[PDB]
């Protein structure tokens, strides 16, 4: 039980040299040369000289500093936290001075942290500094990222212990300070001893990641320069719904297509398999083959695999543990709906305006695309109305919540 | 030397069912329903009930009575005139009643035919009665058509005869009038004699494509409302060149790539297959692997073999063949000056207008492109300016093109 | 059982090369070329110049982009829907799927296609979408063509399939899409597979046939000016039944008789064996030595071949299998009912008028003529008696056909 | 030299019985029934009862006694007058009482004979005694059959006796009453002794010709009371010749088709055969298939062969005999006068009035068909421009005479 490692390379990254995908590849990056090219001789034949600096990226990341000093203090605490109060078990379960007591004592004073620390105090910057929407999402990302590290740690290294504490006279097991701060760096969220590694680091490789990476990033800003610029900065007059908003659901689907390879390509492929070469790594299967998936069978699980095995292994078969067996749905609903809670809280963070459509779009139609879909259909057509489905999706999306920011100015 | 015909399929066709390439065929039919149903939603909003008949096929595709009537009487003298122009030479060099002046009177009257009756004939029927844009279209396009089926007719059974009438007392070679008319009908523009043919055919497979081709003609329509029309229909105020050009062509990228996409498929491959299956002809290279190619040392080579084979065989070859040996200049712009006048011919005779600066953007940067470039360089950065070149070069086609359409009203 | 077929050539077409019936084909060429000359002098002195346009051909053929409109969506549909029905017996009986309920619900999908697409479409358009007679002809002909060649490839391929399911586990007999679609444009209303064909195609022979049957198109309408038009356009005073009815029957016999004549040889004879030419069969016995025949005895069978054998063979034989032995009198009267009317409703679409009384001159004197001569009496005094009778009959058809039209205005 | 006589059937006699030919027989049988018949109708349905005797035949056979004593008194004359002038040189050259005085006066005496006796006196009974149209062409036609039998009796055997008399002490050949008397009955012009005889006569056979004679006679007089009676009897009014003369002519095209059929196989053929069954006669090859021939090649010859033997042994060639050799000018000519002027003065006897556009017709065209056509010409299509030229020549010569006498009542 559980999941089990396999020394293997990234999906895409085999699959773009077949020559035929490296094409798509070089289609993009022409793509981004004539965004740069046309961004760049109309901001010149609209002012004097080309603009040195972006300006946005100046406004969309602003107060730089203390984004750096709130994830210090919240990497430090999370570090050192969970390991001191899993370290006060050291003694644990071997002289057993009163159980149930202390074991339900540290289990509150680890709930009390993960409240306490990455609930309120990166919420509190965010909010009581006035951060700027772009920079915030950082702290988001995160304070998400370490609160499911930290249960990640506990949940895992706890059934070492409790099964081991029957065993009379016998060698306690404790993760020791490496291997778990390799594990808090590492790209995915499962076991703490012993991943399979490669043998040597390339680093040729990193460096064209990282240098993909940073032209992603750059076509995104593009992206919401050209595409999501001209059509929400300038609109105010005669301020109805006949018409404007199909067409303003419309022309936005093309952006956010766009929009959702380049976050997929830029942080999940791209990003982590440079950090899966740069500290040995060896799994890389962090995402599946969901382009001829149908329609959210495979595509749940196969869009990230990182964070889908953390809501499996430990939200939806934990809370299948808790109640034993046979249900397939307030545990379908539950994972749902802390999937779509942790998303719509997220967002309403940076821009700290409300108004989640997130929410009953993930709610209603998150299980309309599971219980009334299955999974044993084979037919191509299903792929046809997943496709339907996420391009209007995503584009309604960006439209309403960029149209909701800029109505707040 | 000639063209030596090798049973194969399309390599698109073989490349269609990798299970990676079906998703892209799925992401547009996807765009396809999305297309369709945006369309709808603000017809009905804006009108009535819904489009009952499109509106703008209507105007199109104006006046078709008097393209059937062109389509037929054009077919019936192409398969009439050359063939018995060309069988008048059964007595040929036989009897020898003094060559060399019958032969010219001949080839005289051949090219009486090949101008008074295809290149006069239809243009003047276009131009004196009045017909709409994208209706002309099918007259010059199969026009075009039959003076090469009738030119590559004679050129090649010249040979035959000369070679069979320098051996006196032997059968004269006349191909038999079933073959010609299966050329005439076939999809390549080479042989007349025993092409290689595939045992069966299947027939639910040219209902697949014919399915497909009627999709993409429909597909380019709805291009041309959703994506074009807003920008070119509508606007008329403030008659200047700052910055509106420079968007104009920025916006025309978009919609460009999907039209150079859609006329590749189905014009090239699927209609061109579905011939090519519902007759049996085996051969169906009529596109090699150009989206891997390198940048316009190849392109012309790969993008459209069947009219890249006519003009490399009978244009160029015959040219080299006049001025014996050692050019790689004259053929070069003579093959060049061929092609880009026909197009601007095709494109100048539709709307009525002329305006040619597809013609300088053919002859200033295709030159360029073919001899800068050179066959030699294997990097992948020149893919990328490919596609940078074959963006913006379409974007700004399309956008000029149409600018000038409808200022004229 | 079955007609079974053997390479003939047409009896005409062997006997026009005798060189006494070349005579007639001559006198009928002259009689063409002199009532030419007749009508071009007559309008040269009347009116200006000579006639541009015929103007007759211009109101009969009137709205013909309408024809080509119904005839294609005719052709697809009874290519497509007649064969995918059949076809879709492919599991058949072989599987056994619950026989007799499945086999009368395709036997019922295939009645209401009959009806609702070829017994109601291109009759509801001839009517609803206002055309003139001599173009709906066209549309009603072609109708009655694709009604019997949709019911003649079912009745003769199920008993293939019956027969083939009566022994368990064998190759279901299914026939190709090349076949029935090359008999869908053959001569005859019988077989699917291997007809007697031709070696090789003459190509002038076929020439020659659409350049007579050209010939005669015109010959038929030179008919009804210099013949008819004076007759039936210019009279309309003293509306009385006092000797004009015999005179105008007795002047519209001899037009009568050439309308007769130049209706055989031009559809049944010569655009018939253009297309069993240019097309390869090898049969082309569609009509016998009816000439030198018994007086409606066998008239009936010797006249139209084609259309007979598709009487005798569906019509006469399975009603005589249905009702299984010893009648000649309800079979008899059930296939002149069958035709009559049919012949009454072919003629009775074009004109929008019905009067039928070309129905009781085929039941009432058809029957009589069947029974009274019989196929035993063999003196030539009966041949007399049938050019009599269809001198008058034709002659008297003509006249009230006519008379009833133009009295419509 | 001269004629040769084979025994020989009739070409149409052996060729009505090739069972197509005689189909063409039944049809206007088929067709003189439906002519009596639509007669009787419309003169039953305009008068009381149905008319007992035709009444045109009443006066057109007026005074028919007179022209019965007036053949009789010239057939005695013809038969007793020359054979006794020629009985008168028994004597002859064999005595030899002054040549060349007695020769020419005989000569002379055979002259005024000739002139006195059938120059006035068929010329006077027809014109004094005021006798109707119809009944004085059969004076004329038995006065032309006269002169011709006189002429070719004394033509003939005046070589026998001057040829005979160089030999001394020799028995004159001089025939006797009976063959001479045999020969002025025979259906041929040429010999008197010895012409090939059949067996035996049949009797059946020259009921069934005399029968068709009569039914062609009835033919021929129920042609002139349908087809020429309405238009030529009636018409009065408005006498101009804009359009009425072009249609006049046109409609007198198919009258006059049969007649010239009826005229032919009445008389030619079947009355000829009838008289050379009856009286033994063997050669009967007196026309030959001029339906075939080229435009006035073999016609000329092959339609009357009695009457052309007649002109070219008799007249064209002993005009070339008295000009030795060497015109084929001026002897063409004058054959081609002397035949236009024997049918310009029977036409013009029997009407009384003159204008012979007949003449212009015979001279200027019967020349052009001639020698702007030449015999050696093969082609197909001087065979249409024959019939048609010969549809048209009749078609105006019934027309135009017609018309003129009816013009005189
Ligand atoms: C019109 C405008 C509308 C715009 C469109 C709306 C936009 C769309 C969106 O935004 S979608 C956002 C998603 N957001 C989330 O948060 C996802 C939730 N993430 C999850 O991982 C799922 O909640 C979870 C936990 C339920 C995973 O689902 P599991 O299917 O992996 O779990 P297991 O229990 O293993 O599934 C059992 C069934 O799986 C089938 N199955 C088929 N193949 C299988 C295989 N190879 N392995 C296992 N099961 C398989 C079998 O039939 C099995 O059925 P048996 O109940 O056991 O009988
Ligand atoms: C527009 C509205 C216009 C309406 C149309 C007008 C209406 C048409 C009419 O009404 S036509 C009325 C006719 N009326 C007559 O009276 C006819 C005259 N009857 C005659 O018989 C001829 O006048 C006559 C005597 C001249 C006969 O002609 P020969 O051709 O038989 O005489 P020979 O001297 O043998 O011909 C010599 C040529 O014949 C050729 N020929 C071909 N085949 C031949 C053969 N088998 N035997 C002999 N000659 C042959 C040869 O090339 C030969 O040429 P070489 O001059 O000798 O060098
Ligand atoms: C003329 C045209 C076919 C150019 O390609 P091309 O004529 O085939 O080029 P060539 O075959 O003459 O050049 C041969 C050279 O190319 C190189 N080469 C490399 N690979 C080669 C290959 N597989 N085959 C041939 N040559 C190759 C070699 O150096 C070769 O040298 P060689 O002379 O020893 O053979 C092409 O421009 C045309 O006809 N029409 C396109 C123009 C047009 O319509 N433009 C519209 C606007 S985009
Ligand atoms: C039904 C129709 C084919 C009549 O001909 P038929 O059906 O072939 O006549 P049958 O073959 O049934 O009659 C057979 C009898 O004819 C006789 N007969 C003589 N020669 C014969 C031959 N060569 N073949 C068959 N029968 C022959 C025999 O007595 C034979 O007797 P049998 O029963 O022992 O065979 C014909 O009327 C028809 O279908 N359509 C024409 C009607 C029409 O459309 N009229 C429009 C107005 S003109
Ligand atoms: C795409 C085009 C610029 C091009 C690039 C490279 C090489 C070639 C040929 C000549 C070998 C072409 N031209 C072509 O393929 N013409 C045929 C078609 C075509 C395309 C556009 C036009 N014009 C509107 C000019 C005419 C024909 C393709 C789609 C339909 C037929
Ligand atoms: C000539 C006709 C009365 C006739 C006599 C005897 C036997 C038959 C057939 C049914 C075997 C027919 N009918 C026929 O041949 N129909 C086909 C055609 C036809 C003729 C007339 C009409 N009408 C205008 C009723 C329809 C079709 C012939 C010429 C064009 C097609
Ligand atoms: C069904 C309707 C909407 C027509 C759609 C036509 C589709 C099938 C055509 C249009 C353009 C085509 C693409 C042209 C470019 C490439 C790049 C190459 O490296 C992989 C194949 C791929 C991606 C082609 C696959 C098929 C394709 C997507
Ligand atoms: C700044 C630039 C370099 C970033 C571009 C990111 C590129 C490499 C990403 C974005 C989306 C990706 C595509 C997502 C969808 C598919 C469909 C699948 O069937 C083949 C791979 C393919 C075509 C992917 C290949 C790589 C891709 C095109
Ligand atoms: C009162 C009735 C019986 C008289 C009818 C006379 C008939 C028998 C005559 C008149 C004209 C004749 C025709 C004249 C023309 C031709 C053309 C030839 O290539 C075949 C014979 C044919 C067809 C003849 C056959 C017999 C014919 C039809
Ligand atoms: C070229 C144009 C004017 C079309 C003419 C069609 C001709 C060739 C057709 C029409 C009617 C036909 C005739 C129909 C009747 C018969 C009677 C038969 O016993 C001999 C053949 C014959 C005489 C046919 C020969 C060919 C024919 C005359």
């Amino acid at each position: 039980q559980g999941k089990i490692f396999i020394a293997r390379r990234s999906l895409l990254d085999e699959l773009l040299e077949v020559d035929h995908i490296r094409t798509i590849y070089h289609m993009f990056i022409a793509l981004l040369i004539l965004f740069i090219l046309s961004t760049l001789v109309v901001d010149y034949i609209d002012e004097g000289r080309l603009v040195l600096e972006f300006s946005l990226l100046s406004y969309a990341f602003g107060k730089f500093p203390t984004v750096v000093w709130t994830w210090w203090i919240m990497f430090l605490s999370t570090f050192s936290v969970p390991y001191f109060l899993f370290q006060h078990w050291a003694t644990g379960y071997s002289k057993s001075s009163h159980p149930l007591i202390r074991s339900l004592f540290h289990g509150f004073l680890f709930m009390i942290f993960q409240i306490g620390v990455l609930g309120f105090g990166p919420t509190y910057v965010v909010l009581a500094y006035t951060l700027p929407p772009a920079s915030r999402f950082i702290i988001i990302f995160e304070q998400i990222r370490f609160v499911m590290k930290a249960h990640s740690f506990v949940r895992e290294n706890v059934p070492r212990v409790l099964n081991s504490a029957k065993e009379k006279s016998s060698t306690v097991p404790i993760p020791t300070v490496n291997q778990y701060l390799y594990f808090l760096f590492a790209p995915t969220l499962i076991y703490r001893d012993s991943y399979p590694r490669n043998p040597t680091v390339r680093w040729g490789y990193v460096a064209m990641k990282f240098a993909q990476v940073f032209g992603c990033f750059f076509y995104v800003y593009y992206i919401f320069e050209r595409l999501c610029a001209p059509l929400f900065r300038n609109i105010k007059q005669e301020p109805f719904s006949a018409r404007v908003l199909v067409l303003c659901v419309f022309n936005s689907i093309l952006p956010g297509v766009l929009i959702l390879f380049l976050t997929f390509f830029a942080f999940l492929h791209c990003w982590l398999n440079a950090f899966a070469e740069m500290l040995r790594f060896g799994d890389r299967m962090f995402y599946k083959d969901w382009w001829n998936s149908t329609s959210y069978s495979n595509y749940y699980r196969t869009w990230n695999v990182v964070v889908h095995d953390w809501l499996y292994y430990y939200a939806y078969k934990d809370f299948l543990w808790f109640f034993s067996k046979r249900f397939k749905s307030a545990a379908m609903l539950a994972v749902f709906a802390v999937s779509a809670v942790v998303h719509e809280y997220a967002l309403a963070v940076c821009l700290s305006f409300f108004y989640p459509v997130l929410f009953v779009l993930f709610m209603f139609f998150g299980m309309a695309f599971n219980f009334i879909v299955n999974d044993s259909r084979k037919k191509p057509i299903w792929n046809v109305l997943m496709w339907t489905s996420l391009f209007l999706g995503n584009g309604v999306l960006l439209c309403f919540y960029s149209q909701e920011w800029y109505a707040r100015q």
